[PDB]
């Protein structure tokens, strides 16, 4: 009995075996647009994609990574909310069965199709397995998408899925540029936060950006075929691995705009 997203392991049964599903500072949130802050002490986010070095791409039976070499500052997320400079390891995405569910967090309750995660850790704590123990351990990058057209920078992870269907395969996945995925404008919210998968432990910093990028009917299409199962087992297919919005409780969402 592992965690997952299905009827009797689902998100409401977490907490059994990470008590801290129940904590204060839990992701993802509903940002209400109408009662976030605007704060002009943010400073703009600084992306520097341009050295960025993807090693890898693997179904890791709730999601498939891909994952990038984090030994050195190649691909790194500062400014912002941010102190310090984070590291790029890997980013995955969130998706639903059909185009109006699929985003972990929601803009004033409405849903999107996906949620693509860039997930950073602050190089101070010198790797991620001690970064995620910290408050500030973790910058999270959340990118909605909605279905529309065709984003082509997204086409090469698309066209490699069939090579990773079922959980623990992986495949090569080099020279893939993270700068084709991103928006026009990097205006944001942001929140302290959680990882949305167990362990869920509290030591995000949420950098949610407003604009959303655009996929085709095509290209979601493709996810949904990928499999939660292994090779040989019966067919589950992957699908609406989101965790629903949890209780603000005493945290506040600033925006970099208004
Ligand atoms: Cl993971
Ligand atoms: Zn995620």
């Amino acid at each position: 009995h592992h965690w997952g997203y299905g009827k009797h392991n689902g998100p409401e049964h977490w907490h059994k075996d990470f008590p801290i599903a129940k904590g204060e500072r839990q992701s993802p949130v509903d940002i209400d647009t109408h009662t976030a802050k605007y704060d002009p002490s943010l400073k703009p986010l600084s992306v520097s994609y341009d050295q960025a070095t993807s090693l890898r791409i693997l179904n890791n039976g709730h999601a498939f990574n891909v994952e990038f070499d984090d030994s050195q500052d190649k691909a790194v997320l500062k400014g912002g909310p941010l102190d310090g400079t984070y590291r790029l390891i890997q980013f995955h995405f969130h998706w639903g069965s059909l185009d109006g569910q699929g985003s972990e967090h929601t803009v004033d309750k409405k849903k999107y199709a996906a949620e693509l995660h860039l997930v950073h850790w602050n190089t101070k704590y010198g790797d991620f397995g001690k970064a995620v123990q910290q408050p500030d351990g973790l910058a999270v990058l959340g990118i909605f998408l909605k279905v529309g057209s065709a984003k082509p920078g997204l086409q090469k992870v698309v066209d490699v899925l069939d090579s990773i269907k079922t959980k623990g395969k992986s495949a090569d996945f080099t020279n893939f540029d993270p700068r084709g995925l991103l928006p026009e404008s990097l205006d944001y919210w942001t929140y302290p936060g959680s990882l949305t998968t167990p362990p869920l432990l509290e030591c995000v910093t949420w950098i949610v950006l407003k604009e959303p990028i655009s996929v085709s009917s095509e290209q979601v299409l493709k996810f949904r075929k990928l499999n939660f199962n292994g090779e040989g087992e019966p067919e589950e297919l992957m699908v609406d691995n989101w965790r629903p919005a949890q209780p603000l409780k005493n945290r506040q969402i600033k925006a970099s705009f208004k």
